[PDB]
């Protein structure tokens, strides 16, 4: 049957110290909430209501493409209350699945197991087992199925030494959460109108609850002040790192792995320590990333290697390229294959031939630069101190001396040959070899003061 | 009543193999003994006697400037002689806490609740449990209070699965450590005057002995090598780390961050990993600082962003700015509101005007540029070969070309404009415009060796 | 008596999911089977007996060196087969062992144990305490023999609880080996030859079997997967470190360091997060080495500083020298004492000498520079559009002024001094001073697009 899932992400998270919103903290560069939205969808979730509240703007802003309902509280009363804004819009026989939108790592595979062992007209209750159960809602079997969960407070000495507890997180179908929600009160010690109470409810209908667990505690794990968000954070990327190592790359070491992002990768990739990848990155066979290397939203061909200290941003290198160390690629970078690219060089919105080598302090902006070039050290492309920024066309075969400012706009035409120390600033033609004519003073017997 | 300590920081520390004492090896940036010295002086101690030896001159020279009362031990002798070198100092009716000066990590919170434990004309006496005790002092308890450290080679079956162990570390009057200390003897196989007999006295005394647990093992763990102090070292920034997480600080990675000093910060700033923060720093709200940057006394304003491979010092960052990545400031660098320092560019002891831009394979020395210059890649300030180096003055609104040399001492009036390519050595006025006029010689028909 | 070695390497590695064979994959930068060979060489192993099959020809290129008898099998049939392809090669009276080319971390000091425990005509086999042992073959002991290795499914209730397994790692006499690798059988579920039944066949002899229990269990873990490797390689290195940390040197942070080869070093050497060490280093007294550096082949004499995020290969540093920070020296670099090299500084190939400084934005190739030159920023040494790359001679108490091009090949003598922007294309004298004479064209009243 059909499913739909509703997401709780109203609260503060005073805890944060933040002007956002808790659920629009980040984990993999990503809001911790729209890695719970990916998940109801990647669940086959038909709608996901989005209940929210604190910071409703950031909210709508951070998360404007996402294709939820917005359902907007205008007060916390508790969990039954937040799941119940949402409840006129449940089908009958939709199945509905309850996730909290600060617990970012609970995975498709348990939340399926979940949904499966739910009874007809019954509920789904996701637990977990805990060495330190003290201050948590014990579960209650008698059969397989849970007829009550009792908290600390309550428990007597046996049930205290009960390890498994409530998460909150429960599945069961569209009628019965209206039916149930309509039910639940608040007369408890904070007054609020807890989603926890649906077990009991259901109990008093002779309808079944099924208890699931968790197969790790960081998966149901919420995050309420930062510390926890760098604990969620560091499973995360340890589960991405041991993901890819099993897939065949070799990350020297996965504790100083970053992902945040999609990888495609094919095989014999090495990627070094203190490496991070964000955005949408594609690295073909027998790529090697070197140590302390930044790439984002990238395509890097076959058996490309990038040095250490390489930072490249929407860009696209060709196969058996090399790259780096100390190397900058700004977006529109597109390097060809077997081309080379070195110390302290910047590339920006610039296409770089096949054979062409930049291998030393330079800036290349807004160029086309063909094949098998040589871009000495030391050389500048520039602009007139005018308005807009204009290309340079540099053709194939061509060699540009060290320290030479091409000054936008301008062509080199193919074959040609600039001396080290020039200024181009009218258009080379094919085979035109420029060299600057220098005028120097010599003067013989000075003595340096020394 | 009033507290004075004793720090015990005599020790040759030979398995450093270091030319250094014990002692003086640092964590996070700071001596061991220094941070012994800090916490004593948080508790309120009005004298700390510091009894040094190995290495005297080195000790001197490194806490030159520490309010100590400096106790030369000529030899050691054991801890009890180690104390009694500063007993004549000890007021009769004052507290005295005895601190090992390789055990850096107490805790200013421990040695309150160790203060407070002491009963008139007795001892606090602070101990440790540990799963492993064998080889310690074990802790014998009859009531509440301390009758015995019992050594391993003495215990008895039962006294030998005690946990809880003598770590040396104890408060009395400085009246009872007069009368004590002078009743210690040597008489065992190391023979040493034990700080330990203490305990024995006091109960042959009929004063009472209480035990303070320590809350943590790594409160009280010295370090004897380096691999203890590396140790002690990830425990201490992983509580630095956790600290800051928990104020609203947010650290991707803990476990790859370090502070050697202290951090002042606003809300929302987010820290990437491999970040290292050294003296004293300010960081103003939603500063950014990415992966791999070095920040070493420096103000950073709110809403500035410092991209990856940054290396700042003795630096002042105004609001909105923008640095790196791959950018240095060196000592003296002042960047004004909205500045843009970019990509392998050099700033040192200069100051540069709200709005201005230094973006590539730039060196800026000596120099004040004012607001909303453009300062193109590849320009130097240098000097001539002379004696001292002098001052570049840009003013507003200056436009400098690509490759240009700025050539002290000179200025560059409001509103001028200098072509790519230039040697400035003369002054520039407002509003100029100065262009290098090339020479060139142009050759057709120049077949590359290709 | 004589021992020789017979290693495990013909595998697949099918889960690496790799163009290479399983045993190529590099633990430390070296493949897992250059560390086994090695510690058979390290254990005084007269042979060494590679069993190879699976990408041999990378077998034959990757370990074309390694001095080891190459013994080809055709065919995979269990591990007892694989031993007997090598047993023609046994003598008589000699020991042999047999080890694993997938499992690198195994110790000379835990193999010294094992051959020391081998009774006469009989059987020393290593074995592993597990604290979940389900799967492997639990170890009877009858006395203080093992009578044998029984399976997880023929194991008993009492059987099942025994912690200790076979790891198949053994050591028996050449004779014995013959004898009883022919009296192996394969009548098992996997139709395979399995070393392991010499246990079963040495007791049918009455020959003893002696267990010895490894330290560690990660001695003997072997990698299957690049997850499994990651942990191997993990583990090494903090070894590796810790070793280092005893012997005296700082290692900030052990699990953020990398050795991969051999390091040599002076007392007091200080090493900070991030470094990366590879081939042979030498590192005098004092050295102390900044975050993220990158050190591959060199020598660094005494009291030199290396500053954050500098690359160094195949280089020699004298003493006192400074580097960095966002240094690069490329093969062939020679420093001598007290020299400076600065930020986006490429030196490739060149000695520099006493006293002298290349601070700044800079690329010296192919050079030799004197003693107390001054290299300003900007400085590029290049080469005509030609064929090879020549050389830039520098003499003593040379300045070479900012942004000023040397062209291959050129001479400039002792005490010689070059103006800024200045082009060298002619050798300099002794005591000569050539300065541009520049052309410029100043318009006054030029009023910038503002
Ligand atoms: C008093 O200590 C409080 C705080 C104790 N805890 C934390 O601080 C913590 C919280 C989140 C993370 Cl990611 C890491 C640690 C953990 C300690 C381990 C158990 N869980 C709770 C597991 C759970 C999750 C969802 C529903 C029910 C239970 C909380
Ligand atoms: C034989 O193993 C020796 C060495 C064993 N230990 C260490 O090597 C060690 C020492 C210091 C650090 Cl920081 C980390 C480890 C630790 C193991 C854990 C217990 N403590 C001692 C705790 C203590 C501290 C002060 C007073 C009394 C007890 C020593
Ligand atoms: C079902 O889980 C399989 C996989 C379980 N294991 C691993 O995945 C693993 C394998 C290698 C490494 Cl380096 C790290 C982990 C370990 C878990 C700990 C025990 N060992 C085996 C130890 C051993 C080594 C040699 C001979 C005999 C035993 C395998
Ligand atoms: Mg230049
Ligand atoms: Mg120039």
């Amino acid at each position: 049957k059909a499913l739909s899932a509703v997401i709780l992400a109203a609260g503060k998270g005073t805890r944060m110290y933040s002007d956002l919103p808790k659920v629009l903290h980040t984990i993999a560069g990503k809001p911790m909430v729209k890695h719970v939205i990916d998940t109801a969808h990647q669940l086959g979730s038909e709608n996901i209501h989005l209940i929210y509240g604190h910071g409703g703007d950031l909210m709508r802003t951070h998360l404007a493409n996402e294709q939820v309902n917005w359902v907007l509280q205008t007060e916390q009363l508790g969990t039954a209350h937040a799941v119940q804004q949402a409840a006129p819009f449940f089908k009958d026989n939709e199945n509905i699945v309850v996730l909290y939108g600060d617990a970012p790592l609970i995975t498709k595979e348990t939340l399926e197991k979940l949904i499966e062992a739910k009874p007809e007209n019954g509920i789904a209750l996701l637990t977990v087992n805990l060495d330190n159960p003290t201050g948590y809602g014990r579960i209650i079997r008698e059969n397989g199925n849970v007829v009550a969960i009792v908290e600390q407070k309550d428990a007597n000495a046996e049930q205290l030494n009960i390890k498994e507890v409530n998460t909150g997180v429960m599945v069961s179908d569209g009628a019965s959460f209206k039916k149930w929600l309509a039910r639940v009160g608040n007369n408890n010690a904070q007054g609020e109108y807890y989603l926890t109470d649906l077990i009991a409810l259901a109990n008093q209908d002779n309808c079944q609850v099924v208890a699931v667990q968790a197969t790790d505690v960081m998966e149901v794990e919420g995050a309420n002040n930062r510390l926890q968000l760098a604990a969620l954070e560091r499973y995360f990327q340890n589960k991405q790192a041991s993901k890819l190592l099993l897939e065949g790359v070799m990350i020297y070491d996965p504790a100083r792995f970053d992902l945040r992002g999609t990888l495609e990768h094919g095989k014999d990739v090495e990627i070094d320590v203190n490496v991070i990848i964000e955005g949408n990155v594609k690295l073909g066979d027998r790529v090697k990333i070197g140590t302390g290397c930044v790439l984002k939203n990238v395509v890097i061909g076959n058996d490309v290697e990038i040095k250490p200290y390489s930072v490249l941003e929407d860009s696209i290198v060709g196969e058996k390229a090399a790259i780096g160390p100390f190397s900058r690629l700004r977006p529109g970078a597109e390097l060809a294959a077997e081309t080379h690219v070195g110390n302290f060089v910047e590339i920006k919105k610039s296409t770089v031939g096949k054979g062409s080598k930049v291998n030393h302090l330079t800036y290349v902006g807004d160029s086309e630069i063909g094949s098998n070039c040589n871009i000495g050290a030391g050389v500048i492309t520039c602009n007139y101190d005018g308005a807009n920024k204009f290309k340079t066309i540099i053709g194939d075969d061509v060699f540009v001396g060290s320290d030479t400012q091409l000054v936008a706009p301008v062509k080199v035409a193919n074959g040609a040959t600039i001396g080290a120390g020039t200024t181009i600033t009218r258009d080379v033609g094919e085979n035109e070899l420029v060299i600057t004519r220098v005028a120097q003073r010599h003067i013989q017997g000075w003595q340096r003061p020394i």
